Formats: structure tokens, C-alpha cells, sequence
């Protein structure tokens, strides 16, 4: 139907917007600490600790399949990256601190993205 096409056009431009957002958020991780899933070969006990792993590569895969229906779904995944890290790693580690900095610096980006998604519809 025409309605379905219209819907798919909105999804496509949402995906376009979120691609930009994801790029800006990943720029705030210059150490690439969150770039790839935590290796279960190198960290064998990880899944005993973290029940829903997430990372930028995995988000990007979902993104390009147009798998984020709205900004909330995207933000959930971003928050998993940060929250998993702040639980698995202690406060005095480069990993925990990178998560804090990513959350802080990311807030600006996400604040504007929400306004753009709302405004553009
Ligand atoms: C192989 O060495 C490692 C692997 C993972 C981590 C923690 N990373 C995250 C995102 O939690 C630390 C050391």
C-alpha cells in the first residue's frame, strides 16, 4: 500500500538520523573500548555477569537492517553499553571511566536527536 511505503520512508530517514547519531556517539569512544562485543574467549565469565551484552558494532548491524523502530529502542541499546560496563568494571578502571565519559558526552548528542525526531515527526 501507499501507507506502507510512507512508513518505510520515515523508517529510512530515522535510520539516516540514527546513523549520524551513532557516528557522533562512537567518536566519544576514541579508545574503541566499546567498538566490538566483549570477547567470550578472552573474558570467559562475562555472560555470568552481564545478561544483555551490547557494543557499537552490534548496534550498527541492527541499524543498517533498519532494526530500530524509534529513538527509544536505539537509546536502550546505547544505555546497555554504558550500564554493562559500569557493572562489570570497577570504579577505578579505564573501562568504567570511559563509560562515564561516553555517557556524559553522549547526552548532548541524544538531547538534540530527540528534538529532531520529534520535530521532523
Ligand atoms: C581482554 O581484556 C579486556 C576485555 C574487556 C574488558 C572490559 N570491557 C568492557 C566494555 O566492559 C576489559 C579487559
Amino acid at each position: 500500500s501507499m501507507e506502507q511505503v510512507a512508513m518505510e520512508l520515515r523508517l529510512t530517514e530515522l535510520t539516516r538520523l540514527l546513523r549520524s547519531v551513532l557516528d557522533q556517539l562512537q567518536d566519544k569512544d576514541p579508545a574503541r573500548i566499546f567498538a566490538q562485543p566483549v570477547s567470550l574467549k578472552e573474558v570467559p565469565d562475562y555472560l555470568d555477569h552481564i545478561k544483555h551484552p551490547m557494543d557499537f558494532a552490534t548496534m550498527r548491524k541492527r541499524l543498517e537492517a533498519q532494526g530500530y523502530k524509534n529513538l527509544h529502542e536505539f537509546e536502550e541499546d546505547f544505555d546497555l553499553i554504558i550500564d554493562n560496563c559500569m557493572k562489570y568494571n570497577a570504579r577505578d578502571t579505564v573501562f568504567y571511566r570511559a563509560a562515564v565519559r561516553l555517557r556524559d558526552q553522549g547526552g548532548v548528542v541524544l538531547r538534540q536527536a530527540r528534538r529532531e525526531v520529534d520535530s521532523i515527526g
